[PDB]
Parts: C-alpha cells; sequence; structure tokens
C-alpha cells in the first residue's frame, strides 16, 4: 500500500492523542516510567471516500493490514511499545480514525535538586518520518487527550496531562521529521521523608551536642562517634533511592553538611579534654559554654542559607 | 467480521466470569499481584443459529477466526494479559460459549494505614468498547465466578471472590464502555511481625529504660546510645518492606514515636549528670525516680491514644 | 479438527509421563521452582490407522498441525509452559506418541516449620479438559516416568519422582477435567546453617554470659548490649532467606526465646548494680552465683522442650 | 520430510562445533553462565547430490524448510536456545553445511570447595534423539570448535575450549540418544578477595589481640567484642556471593575458625579480669604473657592444616 | 533470493552508518549498556534499476521479503537485537537505502583502574558473513553517523561517537567476515564520589587520629575501633558498585592503604598504655607526639605517590 495522494503539494496531517489509562513504576534511579495508555490517529484518505446513501453504512471499519496506516513511533521509550489495535473507522469523506491500547516503559530525565521537594515533567514523544511519495506533520486533537481518574502513580501527585500542539518538524537522516511532546506534570509525596529519614537525622544531631553539657571524655566521645556512624547509615540510605548526579541534591547538601557538624564536635571534645589535663579547665569551660549557644545558632542559620539557595 | 444485528434498539449483553485458579505474588512496594484464572464469556449471536434436526449436532464448535468475538480488555492490567482460548461452543438459539486461560500482573492500590493489621480488597476490571453497529454491556453470571480452594496468597488471607454485578456505563473517546469490578478480598497474617520486628522493637526500648536504674554517665550513654542505633536498623528494615505513602501507617507512627522516648531519656541521662557533677544529687535523684514511672506509663497511653485513633 | 470417535461411549485414555532433564532455581520466598522436563503423550486415533504393507513405512510422523493433539495443561504453573516437539510418531493401529520438552515455573507451597531441617513435596499438575464430542481422562505410563541421574537441586537432596496414577475427575467450568499428580520429595541440605548461622549466634550468647563472671558494669553494659545487636543481625539475615509464615518455624523459635535470655541477662546485670551501690554486694553475689547456672541450665532445657515439640 | 536412507545399517554420522563469540554472566549462586555461539552440523544426504558439471555451480544453498536437518538440542540449558540460521551449503556429494547463530543461559555445577582459589569446568551438552527410520550419532570436527579471542568472562581466565570427541551413547525414552561433552575451563580471579576480605578480616583479628597487651577489662571487652562485630559483617558479605554447599569451602573454614579465636579470647579476658579482682594478679599475669606467643602460633599452625587439607 | 552478481570479481560494498536516540543502562557490574539507534545500510544491487522516464518514479519502495537484504549482525550484543524496518528505498541505478530501528544490550568491557575518575570507550561491532556468491566487506558512510543531542547516559559525559573507518576483515567458520569498530567514548562524573564516599571516609579517618591528643586508653580504643568499623562500611559500599577485577582501582588503592592507618594508629595506642602502666610516661609521650606529625605526612605523601602511579 502507499500513503494518501496529495490534492496539491500539501502535507499530510495525522491528528493524535494520548490517553493514559494506567500510570506507574517511575524509577528514580533509571530516570524511567511505564504507561499504559490508548494512542488514537485520525487522517484523511480520499481513496477510502464512499457514498452513504449508495453503502447504506454511515461509516466502514477496516482492519490494519486492508488500509494505508501512518508509522508512529515514540522517540523516548526503552524497547519498542506493545500495542493492540482497538478500532479503525472511516467516515464517508474518507476521514480514517484509528484506535490502539498500548504499553511502554518511557525514558524521561529528573531534576533532583530539590529532592524530595521536587516535581518533574515527565514527556512522551510522538514521531513520524516522511515518505518519498509525500511528507507527514503531526497535530494534536485536544480532545483526545487525557487521563482516567482512577490514573496513580505511587509517591507522586499527578498534576497535569498536556500536550505541546505545535510540533518540532525537523531533518532526519535526509527526511522530514514531526516530533510531538506529550507533558505530564507531577511532584513528589514528601512527606514520609520527614518522619523516616529528616526527624530521625536531627534527632541523632542533638543528641550529640549533649557532650557540650558533659566533662567526661570517655562519654563524650561514644556519644559524637556513636551518631556519627547512625549519620553514615542515613546518608549511605538516601544515596541508594537516588542516582549519582553532577550536582548537589537539597538533602545530599544538608546531609553533607551535618558531617562538618560531627568533625567540629570531635574537636571541641577533644579540646576540652585536652585542656582539662593541661590543667586549664576555666578555658575548657568558656569554649564548652560557647559551643551550646555556637552548634545550634550555625547548624539554624546554615540551613536558612541553604534552603534559600535551594528553593 | 461485525458484530451480531439488534431484534430492535436494544444493547448486547456479554455475561462475564473470573475462575482463580493460581493466585500469586502480592508485591506491596508496587501495589501489584499475579493471577491466572479463567475467563468465560457468553453473547446471542442469532447469525450462528442452527437446527439441531438437520445439522446432527447439539453444539457447534469453533476458531476464534471463525466468528465474532467481542473485544474484552482488563483495565488494571500492567502489561496485556497472557491468554490462550480453551472453547468457543454454540447452542442452537445462537448462544455463545467462549472460555480461555489468562495470566496478568494486576495493578490494584492498596491502603497501608492499619499496616501489619490491615485487610486489603483487590480489583480486577473488565471492559468493553462499544462499537459503531451496537452498543455492548457487561454482565455477572454468577456461576461462573470463583475460585480454587487450593488458591493460596503467601503472607495473606483469601476472604472472598465477588463480582459488583452493576457495571460502570461511561463515555470513553466517544463511544460507550461497560466497566466491571471483581472484588477479591484478602487480609494480612500479622503474625510474623510480633516475634520479627513489634517484641524485639519493645525489648531494646524496655532494655533503654535500665538507665533510670543506674547513676553511672557511661554506661547510661552506651544503654540509650547503642539501643536507639537498634531502633534506627528496625526502622530501615520496616521501611523496605513497605511503598512511601503521603500518610501515617500504624507500624510508622508506633516507630516514629519511640524515636522520641529515645531523645527524651538522652535529656534525663544528661541532666541526671550535669546535676550530680553540679553537686545536686538530691535534684537529680527526684527526675531518676520519677522517670522509672513516667517512661513506661506515659509509653502505654500514648499507644492506648495510637491504636483509638488507628482502630 | 475433532477428537478422535468412540467405538461405544467409552471415554479417551491420554496416558502421561514426565521426565525431569533439569530441576533448578528453588525460591523459598517464592514457594516457586523451576523445572526443565519431557511430556510424553499416547493417545489412539483410529482415523490414523494405515496398512504398512500399502504405505511402506511401520509408523508415520507428523506435525502438530497434521493431525489431533489433546489440550494438557499445568494447573499450578505461573505462565503457560514453554514447549517444543521433540517427536510425533503413529503406528498402524492408530496409536498417537506424542513427546515434547518443556520448562516452566511451577508454584506449590512449602512448610517452613522445621526450617532448616525441612522436607518438602513439590508438585506438578497436569490436567485436561474436556470437550463436548467425548470426555478425556489422564493416566500415568510409570515407565515414561523418571528423572535424570545428573538431576540436581541446590541446596536441597532429590529423594523420589513418582505419580499418584489415579486421577482426579472433577466438573470444572460445566465439563469433565481430569487431574494427575506428579510429586517430587526433596529435603533440605542444612550443612551450611550450622557453621554460618546457629554456631556464630551461639558463640555470641555464651560471649554475652560472661558478664556472670564480672563485676564491672561499664563492661557489662557493653557485653549484653553489644551481643544482642549481633544476635538482631542474625534475626534479620535469617527472616530475609524465608517468608513471613502465619506459624512459628523452628529456628524462629530458637532466634525468639534468645532475646528472651538477653533481657534477663539485662535485668540481672542492672539488679546486681543496683544492689553494689544500695551497699548490698552479699546478694548481688548471690544473684550473679546463680545466674552463672541458671542460663545455660535454663537454656539448654527450653531448647530440649523446643526441639521435642518441632521433631 | 524423512531422515536420509542408509547405503546397509550404518547409522548417520552428525559432525559437530561450537565456536563461542560471547561468553558472559558467570553466576556463582545460580551455577549458571550465559553464552552467545555458533553451532555447525555436517551430515550426508545421498538425496540432495548433485552433477557439478551439469548444474553448473559447485555448491547448492537450501532454506531449513527445504531440507531435512537433524533435530539437535542441549541438554543443560534452561531455556530453549535463541537461535538463528547463518547458512545452509550443499556439496556435489551430498554434504550438508549447516551454521546457525545461538545464545543459552546454561546451567553447570561448580565446586566452591576452594574457593576463591577455585578452577571449574563448565559443560554445553549437545544432543540428538534417534528417529525411527535410522539412528543417529554425534561426532567432533575438530577444526569447527573455537572460541574468539576477545571472549572475556568477567572475574575469571578462560583456559580452553575443547570437546570429549567420544559421544555418550544411550537410551532416552525408548530410542537412542548421542549426547556431547563440550568443555569450557576456567580459573578464578583471586587477586580482588586479598585486599577486600582476607587482608581487612585479618587485619580486625590482630586487633582483637592487642587485648593481650592490656590489663582495662573495660578496654579489651570494647577490643574483642568490636572486632568480632566486624567479622561477623564480613561472614554475612562473604555467605552472600555464594549459594548454600553441602560442604565447607576454604573461606568458609578460615572463617568459622577465626570465631573460635574470639570465643578464646573473650574467654582469657574474662580469666584476666576474675584473677585480678580475686587478688591473683600473678596467675592472671602468666596466662596473658602465654597468649601473646599461643593465638599467634595456633592460628598460624591451624591455617597450615586447613591449607594442606584444602589443596 | 540470491545476492547482487558482480560486473568482475569485485567484492560488495555495503555501506553501514548508526545514529544513537536513545543511550541508557550502563551497569559497571555487568560491564553492559543499553543502545536504541538506527541503522542504515546502502549497497548496489544492479537487478533493481530502472528508467526514471518509464517508470515515473525517481525512487522505488520495497518491503524486506521482495529484494536481497544483507545479513548484518552485531557481535558483543547480549542477545538479538530488537529491529524494525524504517525504510528501504531504490534509486534508478539499483542503489538501495536501508533504515531499520534497533534497541540492544551491548557488552563492551570496562577498565575501573581511574575509577571514579576514569574514562571509557563502548563498542559496537557490526559483522558480516560473507556468501558463496560472493564476498561481502563493509564501509562507514560518515554523514550516517550521528547521535541525538538529548542522548545522555546517567552518571556519565558523552564525548564522542565516531567509527574506526577501516573493516577488519578475517575468516569465521571458513568464509571471510568484515567487522567494523562503533566507538562511543564517556567519562564518569566523578562529582557525587566527592561528598558521599571521599570526603566522609577522610573525616572518620581524621577522627581516629584525635587518640594522639588523648591519654585515656578506653577513649582511644573506642576512637580508632569505632571509627574503623566505619571505613569497612565505606569499602563494602564501594565494592558493591564495582565488579571484582585482577587489577588494583584507584580506589581500592586508597581504601586499601587507609585500613594500614588504622591497624598502626592501634598499635601506637597500645604501645602508649603499655608504656604509661609500665611507669615510662616520658618515652609515650614520645611516640604521642611524634604520631601527631608523623601520621598526616605519611598519609599526605602516600597519597600523592598513588595519585602518581594512577595518573
Ligand atoms: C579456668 C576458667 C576456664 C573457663 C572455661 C570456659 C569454657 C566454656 C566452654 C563453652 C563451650 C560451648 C557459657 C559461657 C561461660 C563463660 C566462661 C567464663 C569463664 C570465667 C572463668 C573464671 C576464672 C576462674
Ligand atoms: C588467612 C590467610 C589465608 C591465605 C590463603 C592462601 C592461598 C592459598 O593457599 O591458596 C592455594 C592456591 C592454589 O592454587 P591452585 O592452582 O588451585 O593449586 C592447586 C595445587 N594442587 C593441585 C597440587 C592441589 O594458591 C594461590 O592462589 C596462591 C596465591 C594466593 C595467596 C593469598 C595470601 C593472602
Ligand atoms: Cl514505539
Ligand atoms: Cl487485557
Ligand atoms: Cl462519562
Ligand atoms: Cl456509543
Ligand atoms: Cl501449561
Ligand atoms: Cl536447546
Ligand atoms: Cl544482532
Ligand atoms: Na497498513
Ligand atoms: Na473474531
Ligand atoms: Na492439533
Ligand atoms: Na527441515
Ligand atoms: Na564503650
Ligand atoms: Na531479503
Amino acid at each position: 500500500v502507499s500513503p494518501p495522494p496529495p490534492i496539491a503539494d500539501e502535507p499530510l496531517t495525522v491528528n493524535t492523542g494520548i490517553y493514559l489509562i494506567e500510570c506507574y513504576s517511575l524509577d528514580d534511579k533509571a530516570e524511567t516510567f511505564k504507561v499504559n495508555a490508548f494512542l488514537s490517529l485520525s487522517w484523511k484518505d480520499r481513496r477510502l471516500a464512499f457514498d452513504p446513501v449508495r453503502s447504506g453504512v454511515r461509516v466502514k471499519t477496516y482492519e490494519p493490514e486492508a488500509i494505508w496506516i501512518p508509522e508512529i513511533r515514540f522517540v523516548n521509550v526503552e524497547n519498542a511499545r506493545d500495542a493492540d489495535v482497538v478500532d479503525i473507522s472511516v467516515s464517508p469523506d474518507g476521514t480514517v480514525q484509528y484506535l490502539e491500547r498500548f504499553s511502554a516503559r518511557v525514558l524521561s530525565p529528573l531534576d533532583f535538586r530539590r529532592y524530595p521537594f521536587d516535581s518533574q515533567t515527565l514527556h512522551i514523544y510522538l514521531i513520524v518520518r516522511s515518505v518519498d511519495t509525500r511528507n507527514i506533520v503531526l497535530a494534536v486533537d485536544l480532545e483526545k487527550v487525557g487521563k482516567n481518574d482512577d490514573v496513580f502513580l505511587t509517591g507522586w501527585d499527578i498534576e497535569s496531562f498536556t500536550a505541546v500542539v505545535k510540533p518540532a518538524n525537523f531533518a532526519l537522516e535526509d527526511r522530514l521529521a514531526s516530533k510531538l511532546d506529550y507533558q505530564l506534570r507531577i511532584s513528589r509525596q514528601y512527606f514520609s521523608y520527614i518522619p523516616n529519614i529528616i526527624l530521625p537525622m536531627l534527632f541523632i544531631l542533638f543528641i550529640s551536642w549533649t557532650a557540650f553539657w558533659s566533662t567526661s571524655y570517655e562519654a563524650n566521645v561514644t556519644l559524637v562517634v556513636s551518631t556519627l556512624i547512625a549519620h553514615i547509615a542515613f546518608n549511605i540510605l538516601v544515596e541508594t533511592n537516588l542516582p549519582k548526579t553532577p550536582y548537589m541534591t537539597y538533602t545530599g547538601a544538608i546531609i553533607f553538611m551535618i558531617y562538618l557538624f560531627y568533625f567540629v564536635a570531635v574537636i571541641e571534645v577533644t579540646v576540652q579534654h585536652y585542656l582539662k589535663v593541661e590543667s586549664q579547665p576555666a578555658r575548657a569551660a568558656s569554649i564548652t559554654r560557647a559551643s551550646r549557644i555556637a552548634f545550634p545558632v550555625v547548624f539554624l542559620l546554615a540551613n536558612i542559607i541553604l534552603a534559600f539557595l535551594f528553593f
């Protein structure tokens, strides 16, 4: 079969629409998500036109084999989409109405800078390669673009599913290509991070600061070192749920900065002991008393500075 | 092939039934379960009707290819179901009796609020899209809905497998869709959680409270800090078997609250030491003696309050 | 094609046999195992009968497509078996001799009560659904049931592979079904558990009891708490290699009971210190001296009781 | 199609050869490896013979469908090999030269007794089932057996890829079978184990022995218990990279024996303290001084004994 | 179909080109990466030549089935590439222009010596086996070799995608083979390693050195042993993200060397205590004072030596 012939030198417009049925498995480490949707296509093939009076019928169904169907592909999919044709319906003027149900693992990158208080724009790119007979251009039929109400992405809030109506027309391997951008806007559900990582991590830090109200070196060493190990466990736990970024994430920055606080606490604990042993407990007392105010104040200000730079 | 023609303007009723053979792999993190069942369909196609006297046979078998079969799909499946046709049998009046065996990874969400003392309702949604010739409506043949006695879901108790007999009729891509709800009611086997997580977690907490019967700061610091680390391990172990929820789970609440008890224990231990050093052991004694009653009582009451709010 | 016609009202007997080639991947958590075997089938189709004098040949070979082959399925498989036909041979009387080589992930449940000193019976269920023309019944040709000598199931000892010769004939979706039970009896290789989990776990417990020969509270607290943490790690390690059971496993019981020994050791350590501080070292001495005999004796008796209840 | 006819009662010899392109994914836990190779087959079919003068051509190509090809299968593969026919070429005498490119997950067992200083022989078993017309026997065409120079198996050294030229001819499901053994000899690259597991494990043990030069019970308890926990971590890390064996591995034995050294160290530390407290520091001194020589000497001799038994 | 006939004895040149669409999943442990690209092929088949005047058309499209297409395979792929033909276009002279879109898991080895400051050259090997009719040789059409601007490999920087224009012509199973080398040059994004592994690891080491400003054996033992355990966790964490190499990696060397620093710190701590107890605090003071300079200086120089040897 060949593509529909042009009336003049005009390109063939294939109207598109994606309707999400099931949205699932957003892998932060892999920067992928799985989708299960409907793909609707519509174009005019004058060769298929018929008289509704003579033929009796208002629409004619066809099997994919019987007629010409444009080769529509997804750009950012991992492997080729699994698709099954739901319906093909031709109206008297020759307007074809194609529908298929597909599933695909889509590869759209993520920005972890404000993690876990981040929002993402997932992309689904539809493309079409022009044939030698005639050039093919994509379009968005807006009322065939949507999502099911049940659509739930675990640990995320689905904000919107829209399409950038103007296609990106460009050259690809010496032929015209018409690319379309479907955008799924989502925002992370940060709530769980607070009682599971943030608050436990702050509690262990504050426990390390009880060493500023203790003269026992043996006890202080235990307090600051033990809590430092628990902070290492939280750093490891966090960096497992995330990929290796060439930038600093919000949680990454806080976690890093907290190490400096543990390091300075070890210095103070060591200085206090050295001074007490050196028979200078007056000077050691001054340092310990100062640290009680310095550590919380510097921690609070440094966090104001970080939140400011990141948000 | 085309759909059966209507006697009048009535829709075509496709009677359905699902019979579970094997039920397995309930992923709490993914909110999926795997199923292996029979799907039975029945509708009347007058075009297939025959005289049993003239034809000799009481029923005629057909291959899927030969006749019209309604396109029935599952809504909440991950990928398209793996199905194999067992039998297609037509009675003299034209009543088709279709049977297929399928397997699918079903995506039904879970409510972890009462975890691990939770009960779930897993869903299997059957759907059918109306064609241009005539509208298709789903029905439940209750005699063809069931499950095998051997059906076992590891770590869960299977309560019931029933169907909501009235379908959800709605518009989908400008055509009528008839959705059916098959519900598998299950309840978690919480038994293992008691000797593996709950009792070990309470034992380490009670061990931390032996610091209220000790004047040794070095020993208390070791007792409260060491047991706090074991509690961190249990928090990490628990949050691995579960997904990130935008709400507080029952175990999540208990685990969180227990951190506060460790934090207050560190404060008491620090206060006792400061006072003893400051030559005020009488005041330190009062605080330590009070804590012995306060900590268990506040723990017991806070748990009564939590169990009340969650159940 | 249609099934062979009956001489009288007799059912069609399909003789079966399974010969295991490779047996592997027994997942304790999933209660599945993978199998690679031969499935042999034999039935008489008088329609295929031929004169060996006239046809030249003593046997005729056919492609699956050419003749009627009974639809034999496995009940407890995860997804549909991967099968490849090795041979189909028809003798002059019409006796068909079918051979296929298949691979499948079989879902047979396990009893972890005596873990890791448990024995299992894995099941492979063959089934056949009767057609409208005539009823089909399964049989076991014992000469075609076996296993290769090389058959090795990692971490398990293969005892026997036999078949329950009498099929389970029952109604399934309003038609007769003939089910057959192939049983693979295996027993766990418990050896590795002894130097990797059991002996390391006993060593750490006995180390905790060296606190009954020490008056140093600071040292005792370190001894009992540190070893309790190592026991937590062993409990976690063990519960990872196993699924969540609604019953107590043998190792589960020992692991649980050992927590009580750690808890009572903390009590003794605390009592000894309180008494020594309260200027009652005579009473503290009596308790410590008693514990030295009590702890090993109670541990030994409790283990005799457990081994008795479980075996 | 039927197999080639015999001149007399001789069997048909199918000459074989495997040439490895890519060798990868040796799973120690699963005892599997993945292979990507060429399979070459050659046999004489007199029916295909032709006169090169009359036909013009020196060789004739055929599609698998056109001619008879022996059913060659792999015994120890997991699932059926993925194969694609590269070429089929017939010489004037009727000698067929078949070539296919395949990939398979091969299941060959491993001997971890000398781990990580072990060498393995991976097996690829080719088999052929005799037909009723005539018996089929396998052979090795040695210059069609090889491997690519680039062939690399991560963490292993590939020594040789050869075939046991004499096939194993035996009865299988009442027909003759010709099995061939292709052996891939490999040896583990033990280098990484030394700086990552062996030396770190010895360092922590030697650190525990610094307790023989200390009279501080509190410090000794910390030294021996802390290092014992690090040894537990190494035991866990090692047993994860390996399957559960019914025998003792080399590393397994060393790891186990090291626990006894920790146990005896705890005993010595306890005895020293009891004696010092009991006002017998002279006797405690003798034991501590002896342990300084005993522990390293017994460790060194026990290791000589182990290396001897294992190598 | 047969290959194009030669004008004279010349070989057939198949011009190639790979254009990367999506590049993802670089597994360091497995030494694999997944690719999703276009494969373009071009060769002259005089049999397909046509007169553009008589035929009307300037180019003719063909289905893969209709014409002869060279069997091009990838050497270092895991399983056979997933490919879908985009276009086949013939010009009047008979020049065929083939285009297909494929996805494959490519197995290219990696050099971890400078990890995580390493650069890699990933390979994609295209090959072609000569037929009996005529020899086939590969070529690189440089205008049809490229990559998309959006091409992103998570945690890596894509430097270049080029091809070694001269093919490797060699014998394979007694026939000529033409191999082509496509090289994807990438360099690791080491940034994340600094705040997550390197700086945390140095902080814990420096904390261990605060024992040179302390006379408390009990505190020193806690300081050096606790920090040694955190270093063990970092060694384990690092060796999980990497495969077992027969050489020393950069991070591997630093990690190993740091163990020696912990071991010598334990010796110093032990010596200081023994001497103080032996009533030689003057000598213990000299050693402790020296260690304060020795440890940082030796650490800094040893690191200069390592960086020099590795870079
Ligand atoms: Cl696609
Ligand atoms: Cl479906
Ligand atoms: Cl609606
Ligand atoms: Cl409608
Ligand atoms: Cl099956
Ligand atoms: Cl095979
Ligand atoms: Cl390929
Ligand atoms: Na088409
Ligand atoms: Na149909
Ligand atoms: Na058949
Ligand atoms: Na054939
Ligand atoms: Na301590
Ligand atoms: Na072709």
